[PDB]
């Protein structure tokens, strides 16, 4: 019941030697065993792999095939090119978010500088930048531990409107389009087709036919529950800048311009409230504040009644 | 009814299929009849001429065409004819709702936008692994719509990040979009507005409007498309589901959607659809009653 | 009365005007004469030499010059001073309002910003077809800021997606800026800080205070510059337009306008703004009533 995985990669290390990146073009579950990575032999490295080692002396950084291994997916990632061979794992689809540990990554993955000549430590970059501008224009994307998931692998099935607003881990299931206002973090995603126009926080998964509002809030700050991890269900739909801070079932809205939050009280049909905490989870909600009265509600969607 | 031509640089992918069409110079004609054609040599203008070619990489090639549009009126019949409608919007040659902009979705090919130019998605990660023989490979989107910005860019605008504004949107002279400004396709200003929230597909906003950061116009559970009308200010993280006259405003932080129930100055309510289009309204949510009303300007 | 001078690699535009100036190491210097003046050859630093030249594409050039400011109080005169400004604040040298950001939109050029370097709007769609030559043409954006990252990445910070930060932007140590998070110029952290939603032109933040998801920060209280104090929370998707103090929270989803009426403990209304810069507040929109409320954190009551 324990499983493994294990890809060949392409490592970009810093001058130090720390490991800024790694690629992984074909990751694949195992058996599972003993973690692990090891450079790679002359007559192990992929021929589309041989003509992509180097050293780039501008950047004072080399690419090195490595093969990673993960004895278990239960197990928190050892180093980088595990926590590398993780985020690959989920981005495939070949695990959906919370079927691997992805805990502890801040800690064990490098802040890179990405680049438009590759990944760069920060260490020393303002002399890397004077070198490369030799070749032209130097270009900084983002300076982080999580790069752009589109640049290791793109899913089928999938449109991304602005990506740079996916993050390597993020897990896009056939039919999911990302839309400009979209965001999704690393162990979050969708599960089946869904609209995202909203923000889908580490850990959060939407589920089949489920929409999320342009500029939409799923688990931000202030939202609520600290500890447990929300999700939504099958055949949501969360307004436009809405925001949601408890579990929905399947079927539910949540109004636009209405953020639900786990301590926000909530009228029930019956008169009496609830913190809406009480309904994380349930089914067939609408939530919306009452154009009149200024207070947040829940109704019933099917007809049929709240529990 | 107009038509439409130009010539293009079109990218086709290794099964044919229309990946772009860059048109430099699109103009407006009388109406005639939709074809494309492979441009012949002595028809293809020189700063084209350099630029055909294949690309054994990404298994491409670029090729030089004439596209024709009898009807502007007519739906597109094909990508050349979606990309031509496209620029002929952001040349603000047409305006938004001018020329028939339905069906695109289903004409457009699914491209994979990258720093190497387009490429199809068939194939794409071994392509990616012998661009990488080149540099690094970096993807700006994966999407039926590019950015506008790579095929025109408009006189009298700014843009703070032009991955928010797709091919297609119009914007006037005047117009800012700052960062967190969006402007789909077939929408967008008719005059000067600061543009720092979200313009769904057309929406058209008159000019002296400004769209506060982070609002949303049309957006998901909002409520016929909508549009803003002269001198009107969303406030920054509102919302608007019905469409605005002249000199309205919406508070900050306020979404008003066609069902939302709006109490007017008499204490009569009615749903915000029948205010549809009026001018000289100020919505906010009333901070001490919690109701939404509207105010005369 | 302190000055800054740095040596620059000035991009120009085919008519001369200035696209953009990078400036390796900018510093503080003391009092003097502003001027920029084009280095000669025995004072061109290695690395600068080597980037010197002309564009022919492009229609460019770019030169090695150095730029003076007599006093940081002053306004920017020119491009070449604006850009040494808004080095000196993405550098941390100065403080957000530690200089005179006044006056730079009326100073800087609108620029092209591609793939193959700052190009001018004039003729820029020659310049594309002439350019793709080379390979594609990437407009990144049209505008008079470009991106901080670009000229200098400052230590001890994140920042996921760099087209949010303005050069002139200033972000201390400890900071991260997340994708929905964007920083202006003359603005930024004083400290360690959670930043995803939009810091205004003119807006600091202190120590410890999280900026949430989509959170809008307006620059001025509707002629007083708006900042957040030390310990603030703005939650997901609200709004803030008065100051804060230290330790005050804005619920997830609330604007809080400097007209919008509050009620208070004792059941008395203020506007907001009567409320500005006080500190241990914490505001939300009761879910019952519909009123924005205001409510005194850790039993320390409320000051006007
Ligand atoms: O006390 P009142 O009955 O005057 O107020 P109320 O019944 O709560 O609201 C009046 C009507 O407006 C509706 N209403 C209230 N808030 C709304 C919102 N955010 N969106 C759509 N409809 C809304 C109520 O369902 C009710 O419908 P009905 O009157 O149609 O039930
Ligand atoms: C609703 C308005 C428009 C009101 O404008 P005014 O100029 O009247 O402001 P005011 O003088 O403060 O308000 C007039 C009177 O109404 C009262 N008042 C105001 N709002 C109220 C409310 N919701 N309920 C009850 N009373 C209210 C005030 O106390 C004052 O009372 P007295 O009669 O007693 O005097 C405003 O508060 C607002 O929301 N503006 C938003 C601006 C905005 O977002 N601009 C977008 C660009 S900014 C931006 O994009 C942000 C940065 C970013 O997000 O990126
Ligand atoms: O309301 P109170 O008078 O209880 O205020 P308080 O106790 O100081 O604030 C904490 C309580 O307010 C509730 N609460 C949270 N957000 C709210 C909102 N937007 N409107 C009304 N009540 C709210 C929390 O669930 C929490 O419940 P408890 O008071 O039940 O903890
Ligand atoms: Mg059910
Ligand atoms: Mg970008
Ligand atoms: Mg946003
Ligand atoms: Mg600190
Ligand atoms: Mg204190
Ligand atoms: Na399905
Ligand atoms: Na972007």
């Amino acid at each position: 019941t324990v499983t493994g995985a294990a890809g060949i990669g392409l490592a970009t290390l810093a001058a130090d030697g720390s490991v800024l990146d790694t690629w992984f073009p074909a990751p694949e579950l195992t058996e599972s065993g003993t973690s692990a990575t090891s450079r790679l032999a002359v007559s192990d490295v992929p021929v589309e792999l041989a003509a992509l080692i180097g050293r780039d002396d501008d950047r004072r950084t080399e690419t090195i095939a490595v093969r990673t291994v993960i004895g278990s997916l239960d197990d928190v990632a050892a180093d980088p090119y595990d926590a590398y061979l993780r985020l690959h794992l989920l981005s495939h689809r070949l695990v959906a978010p919370h079927g691997l540990n992805a805990g502890g990554l801040f800690g064990v993955l490098t802040n890179v500088v990405w680049t438009n000549h590759g990944p760069c430590a920060i260490d020393g970059f303002e002399a890397v930048r004077a070198r490369l501008r030799r070749r032209g224009p130097v270009t900084v994307y983002g300076v982080d531990k999580f790069p752009r998931m589109v640049d290791y692998v793109v899913p089928t099935g999938v449109r991304i409107a602005d990506a740079d607003r996916v993050r390597l881990g993020a897990h896009l299931a056939p039919g999911t389009t990302v839309m400009h206002e979209g965001f999704v973090n690393y162990n979050a995603g969708t599960l089946g087709a869904s609209m995202v126009e909203g923000r889908i926080s580490a850990g959060v998964v939407v589920g089949d036919g489920s929409d999320v509002g342009g500029g939409a809030s799923i688990m931000g700050t202030l939202s609520g529950g600290g500890t447990h991890v929300i999700s939504i269900g099958k055949r949501c739909l969360l307004g436009a800048n809405s925001g949601l801070g408890i579990s929905l079932g399947d079927d539910c809205v949540v109004e636009a311009g209405l953020y639900v939050t786990a301590g926000t009280r909530v009228t029930m049909p019956d008169s009496n409230s609830v913190k809406a905490r009480e309904l994380s989870g349930s089914s067939n909600l609408l939530f919306r504040r009452n154009s009149v009265s200024g207070a947040v509600e829940v109704l019933a969607r099917d007809g049929q009644g709240i529990a």
